[PDB]
């Protein structure tokens, strides 16, 4: 609802994004053709998605600043760090796509599959990365919460790419690798290849520049946040297999790509040794037989009422969370996003 | 020389380096494998290389700050951030030779050639970029210069990847790309994706660790800096092809990789219509026939005695250049650099 009424607002300023981040550049004239495969990089990879993380900071923003101090340089300032989550996404995305070997992405064709593109996109993703921090240098130069910023969208990196490697060691091609797949394991690499920078950064961007800089406030919104976003990965894992293609925009690639999704992980813990040995056998490879059998597994073994089930007593818990944890903070804050992922 | 009497010690302190950023996380023993991986990605991409760029930070900063403040915590933050630029050439290299599709570098088989690596390479990559910021946080975050260092190496990261960027544009695979490989192209994506990084990075980071931030003195470095960064991406594309393999420490590509190299733009500036036609039907193809045919109009050209002459003359316009430019630094920081690369 809030979300839906900052929506269209901050995806009209991309324009805004693109042109800044093509024009400070225009008294270089000898890097034009870089800059405008920059321009093509970002119409591409940066639009096409929900940006409910992007959404997310203009929204706590509003929330957590004095209306007062709403003037329309922070404002400005508000939906231009929302769109350097949305970058970070972008990098993340365009880099994992290829990592999975995924065919598409929002109801397109992958970057990487593109004719034309291929490996070249990993100097893209690279290059979306590289464009948060010039916005941020742009626009939040002389803020108090500069410095705050630029650690807070290192640190996200550094996790999500910690947890990325978590996600890659774990799915190792052409292994069996069913005994590495445990409840522990999951929930460590999804906390930090999905939480911090999907739940947490939003939330956190928007408290610094609102002038929440406490460890303590930090430390009790991230308590909310990285619950969310063990949830909203478990959701992920779901969606890969039985989600609506045309809602989801991308095509699955888990089974195939032998991941310790969510699904293998209650599974195994469900499975007799017979349907054990059945998972060992067609779990991890590309053939469409195999994958067929072990969907065929999951719902012989009910894994859809599972997650059912579990998104409900996972929503209990988190508003649980947002009881104990939220104060100071508006719970509004919280129940928004919650709202916009159960 | 004066890098030859650092340079032991400087490799000495890999250990800690790689101890620091494997213990800063033993908090956190859920990420053990991925701390584990990442010590594998260092010791594999950052070491075996001449260590040149990191020597310069450790040189200069030597050079630059009075010896009565060359403290072991400053001494020990030089070398830090030395390490530091060898880390961001470390992502660049593993970035590169994904896209370059090359087989070797540094003596040994290509990172993500390495079997059970392949494209989880990528993030590899983007581990080694984040432990930047992370090793800058932790030796230098209470120091005047720390925001000066952070943007440093994120603009020259950006400018880096807007050369590559240009690198690979002017590069289409399966294309005939000869009226775009230009002296003018050329001296654009040079400057860019070597130039910066390379020369200017190292220095700039000593200039600012001694106090020397004034934006005049920064671009009469720059000055001085950019030529040689030019000069030695010249060397890199003739050492591609005519360099051996034994010192290089890896295969060249830029023939079959289609690359506007220095090589093609003199070979082009030279060839008769008979040339250029035998240029333009075994240029930027995988054959090893037609790779040797090019080197064969290549070594007809004499572009050997020709890259030979430029040397000379290149040596000779960085000397003037220092003349110029130096001042108020010390020469000797500028002719060490010379005295390595010439
Ligand atoms: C490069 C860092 C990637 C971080 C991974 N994110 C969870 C987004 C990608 C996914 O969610 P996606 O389902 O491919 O969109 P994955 O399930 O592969 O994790
Ligand atoms: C990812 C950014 C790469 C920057 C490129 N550098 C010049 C180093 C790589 C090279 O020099 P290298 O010869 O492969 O070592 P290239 O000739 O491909 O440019
Ligand atoms: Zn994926
Ligand atoms: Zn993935
Ligand atoms: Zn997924
Ligand atoms: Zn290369
Ligand atoms: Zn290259
Ligand atoms: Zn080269």
């Amino acid at each position: 609802d809030v979300y839906a009424q900052e929506k269209q607002d901050f995806v009209q300023h991309f324009s805004q994004i693109v042109r800044v981040l093509t024009e400070d550049e225009m008294g270089h004239p000898e890097i034009g053709d870089a800059i405008a495969r920059l321009k093509e990089v970002l119409e591409y990879n940066a639009i096409g998605g929900k940006y409910n993380r992007g959404l997310t900071v203009v929204v706590a923003f509003r929330e957590l600043v004095e209306p007062r101090k709403q003037d329309a340089d922070s404002l400005q300032r508000a939906w231009t760090v929302g769109w350097c989550v949305e970058l970070l996404q972008a990098f993340f995305l365009v880099a994992d796509d290829i990592m999975d070997s995924s065919l598409t992405r929002r109801g397109q064709i992958c970057w990487y599959q593109k004719p034309g593109v291929g490996l070249d996109a990993i100097n893209d993703a690279n290059l979306l990365e590289a464009c948060i921090y010039r916005l941020l240098k742009l626009y939040c130069r002389e803020q108090p919460y500069y410095l705050n910023l630029i650690e807070l969208f290192l640190q996200s990196s550094y996790q999500t790419e910690i947890g990325q490697t978590l996600d890659l060691l774990t799915a190792p091609q052409g292994n069996v690798d069913l005994v590495r797949f445990t409840e522990k394991r999951y929930k460590s690499i999804v906390k930090y290849k999905t939480a911090f920078y999907s739940f947490y950064l939003p939330i956190a961007a928007a408290m610094y520049m609102a002038g929440i800089d406490g460890e303590k406030e930090h430390a009790n919104a991230k308590k909310i946040l990285l619950e969310m976003g063990e949830f909203f990965q478990i959701q992920d894992d779901y969606l890969d297999l039985f989600g609506d293609p045309s809602v989801t925009g991308k095509i699955g690639t888990d089974i195939q790509d032998n991941k310790c999704s969510w699904l293998v992980v209650q599974c195994l813990q469900r499975a007799t040794p017979e349907q054990y040995q059945i998972l060992k056998e067609n779990y991890g490879q590309k053939e469409a037989e195999k994958v067929a059998r072990v969907k065929a597994l999951y719902e012989e073994l009910d894994l859809p009422a599972v997650f059912l089930q579990y998104e409900e007593d996972s929503y209990s818990h988190i508003m649980a969370l947002i009881e104990q944890y939220a104060a100071p903070l508006p719970p509004a804050v919280f129940l928004g996003l919650a709202r916009k992922i159960y």
